[PDB]
């Protein structure tokens, strides 16, 4: 485990619920006996890609008594308010984020009838929400969807004579191939390895394979997992986080992983290529800039990612730096409210309890 | 300590409040010089009998109303009244509703309370001084800290009996050092004592089991027969399960995670919590070491307990275990093992009920019902 | 770090805010090779001088109507009003005066700034425009201290003896006249109310000016690099321990005489002690000493040894998490805890309530239900 990790390449942030944060995948396998190979040309997903399994959305409730609302004036309901004359007619409570997966392009909430919905001829552009006279619509009609997700980038097939005992990535990465497998996206061919990076190379598929780990390490990521439920069993129950708590999201390890954020009270996520970080001065070369490819990463509203904040005076507080150096923070400790919880998440079977709004 | 460990011989359930959680025992103590013996055959004490602590039972609040709002002293019998009205639907409800004047008994239950099993005396924090003594001054109720309010159980007989006894087998090892169960597990005669149970002979083992045979100051635990490391460790555990006693008598809430934290990690006689009707249930039995998830897991969506799949309550299980929405078994230390995480497992879960008169302080704002 | 930790010379209680709850220092250097020196007879600081950061106040509000300014002593009788019984509780059912207290503020007692969240942007200084008071967030509210003069004093010195120790002709450090060594490592040369003397990295000061002592103190208000890595990430964890500690009772306003004792010095020196009396939060100072068995502090069940005298309490509450059963059983969380002896009272979340409501406040006004 080094001291820190960083993430590099950072895509672009996405709105996402507290439920949505999960603990990162702390896995990493070293390299022994492979290290010579071939450069290899090869284009590898998009950091927006990873952050395709969120479909922003919002959900609309008919009324006069309640009654079943209709896609297309629900979206006009939707599409005032966002500027607003009328507010009412048709209820419109959101932000409704849902996860889908990219294949069969389910998607999966709380607030949908049975935890999951599909776009069928009974429902091409909506879905229902185990209430009485709510329907679920996605924000783009498209749910964001695109296939312009790869780009091209230089790594190196890794000789062990003729065969491939792993990959290594442009940004130098050693990626093993303990767990991988082949996989078509979007129409092109290309492997899935354990870390999460599909790449375009051909040779010769939620989930943890954990056999061939020592129980010393083993025991270490159950340790540092269960560290992270705690604080994430507790971020759900206060609807609120601390800087410091935050930052047991951070990937401990290289590889790819997702980078939290805190903006306008709303927990937001994006993705990033993690390297191991030896030296504060690595990222801070100065204290008052935080380095994130070869930039200062500014930050919003005195917040980076990752639990880093700004103090008073500009100065970048890294948790787990400020930990180290036993120097306590309030502004750290504090908890952020993230006040939004969806009315129909928890819902169940004249008017609802949102007669509220 | 065993990967993980599951109950036999699993009792019934009585309800009881977050309060009443206790974090486990997890002494267990060596064989290493008692090779084989007699089979001997002997009494040993009921599930049940270990319930005996708790005491159902609900209050009751005199409410006089106004005319053109008050509080009076009940006496049990009408109380027990209104209270069986409040069981089955008869409008004990127009009761509640509002010179002319109206007499009513305002229910409110549950108020489970702790039991001394000898010297029969209650304790809650609804009891008057946190405790109460049938006498003949009150028969069969207890006063509580608001004077016009009575508490009452819900068993006349409070479930205090004799029949907690049945029969079983075991081994006598030679040396003569300790004894096997029925079902296999050494007890050592480390730290037991004598006693007379419903005027029975029989030892008490430092488990807390009570077997009948003979070949005396007696809750406490001594541990100095125990390794610097091992104690360290049972601390560590102990402390573990009391913060989460901690933050679940504060949040009223509890993760099935966290439930997990109060099972026995060694085999012997201990506690068994699961959640029905948003109450928290306690039940005892024998614990059993678990050395492969499979034993127990014959299949992804039958746990073994007593030799069949237990059914669970409401597709959630005991220990923290539960169903998903297929029926996969979710126990909670087998999920962290294989870094397989479940909000399911994480959701805290509500156990709303509080009662009025707990920490009350001497018409009253509890009573818009 | 020794089994437990004990305060030598208890100074008093102040109130103080949950906020103010700090996470202890538990540096403490060995002795290598510094022995024996010269007795000597020095100056240090009272206990009550370490609580001087913590000016207690109130604030005043104007209702006539909150639409009214109030003068400053206009305020003060209405306050004194409120210390006792008056007609105060009769203007609040022309001109009257909503007083709400607490309200404690953390002062830099050498610019003599005060700082907290019901000050105007958090803090506040006297100028010739307010001698004797400050602004809020509200305009109709100011806030006044509960003594003119703040806590302020010079009255902060007491006799002792302690001994010298050499090594050389260097001086390695001190041995205080309770007898702990307190190492001359991060020692520096200051000046409190005009004596002149060392700041040894315990916080404490001795009058007792030595050699090679070229360089003067920079902030009253820790870093450490040379000590063992294990016992650098070991006070780490203690440290980030007592920091989960400190975040829950700011979310909850509350905390369990188990948590309570997480505060406490794990080594022996100077160090905060803490308590709740009348709902409130409670801050002394005393100078920590090992225990080893418990019964060098426990005595007999019922009496815990404080300073030669058994420590009554309050509400039997005593500190750092000590606490008196129903019988009058002193329970030591520690103690408890190494015996695996649970005890609800233990667990029991505390209540601190108060939060004034001009804590970040930005016709009449919505705290004003009339208390
Ligand atoms: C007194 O000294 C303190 C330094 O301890 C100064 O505190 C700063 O005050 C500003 C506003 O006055 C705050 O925004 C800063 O956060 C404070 N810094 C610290 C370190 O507390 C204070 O300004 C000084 N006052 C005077 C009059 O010199
Ligand atoms: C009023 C009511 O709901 N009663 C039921 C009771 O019949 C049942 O035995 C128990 C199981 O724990 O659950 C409850
Ligand atoms: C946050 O809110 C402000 C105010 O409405 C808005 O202008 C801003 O764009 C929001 N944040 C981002 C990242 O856009
Ligand atoms: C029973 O024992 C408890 C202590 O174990 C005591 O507080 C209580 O008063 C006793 N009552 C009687 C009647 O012996
Ligand atoms: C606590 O409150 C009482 C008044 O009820 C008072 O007499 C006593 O001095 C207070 N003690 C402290 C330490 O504040």
């Amino acid at each position: 485990f080094p001291m820190y990790t960083i993430p590099e390449g950072l895509g672009p942030w996405t709105p996402i619920d507290l439920s949505h944060l999960k603990c990162p995948d702390n896995t990493y396998f070293a390299e022994e006996g492979c290290n010579e190979g071939s450069k290899v040309s090869y284009l590898e997903l998009k950091p927006s890609f990873h952050s395709q399994n969120k479909v922003q959305g919002f959900t609309c409730t008919g009324i006069i008594s309640h009654f079943i609302p209709n896609q297309r004036d629900c979206r006009q309901a939707r599409e005032w308010k966002k500027e607003g004359d009328p507010r009412y007619s048709w209820l419109i409570l959101d932000p409704a984020v849902v996860e889908m997966d990219i294949y069969n392009k389910t998607m999966f909430s709380p607030v949908l009838r049975n935890g999951y919905c599909n776009f069928s001829p009974e429902n091409p552009d909506f879905c229902e929400t185990n209430h009485q006279h709510s329907i679920w619509i996605p924000e783009d009609e498209g749910r964001g969807i695109t296939c312009d997700i790869f780009q091209a980038s230089t790594g190196i097939l890794l000789k062990n004579g003729s065969k491939v005992c792993g990959f290594q990535d442009e940004r130098g990465l050693f990626r093993s191939i303990k767990g991988a497998c082949k996989m078509i996206i979007c129409g092109k061919s290309g492997v899935r390895l354990y870390d999460g990076t599909w790449v375009s190379y051909n040779s010769v598929c939620h989930t943890v394979k954990l056999d061939n780990i020592e129980e010393s390490i083993v025991r270490d990521l159950i340790k540092k997992r269960e560290e992270c439920l705690d604080a994430l069993e507790e971020v759900m129950l206060t609807r609120s986080i601390s800087f410091r708590k935050l930052s047991l999201f951070r990937k401990q390890v290289p590889g790819r992983g997702y980078v939290y954020t805190m903006i306008n009270n709303t927990m937001m996520e994006a993705t990033g290529h993690y390297k191991s970080v030896d030296n504060w001065t690595d990222i801070l070369p100065n204290p008052i800039c935080l380095m994130v490819d070869g930039k200062c990463h500014p930050g919003y509203d005195g917040v980076l990612f990752n639990g880093i904040i700004r103090d008073s005076r500009g100065k970048i507080l890294i948790p787990e730096m400020q930990s180290h150096l036993l120097r306590d923070h309030l502004e750290l400790l504090k908890r952020n409210s993230i006040p939004w919880r969806h009315p129909l998440v928890h819902y169940s079977e004249d008017l609802t309890s949102f007669a509220q709004l």
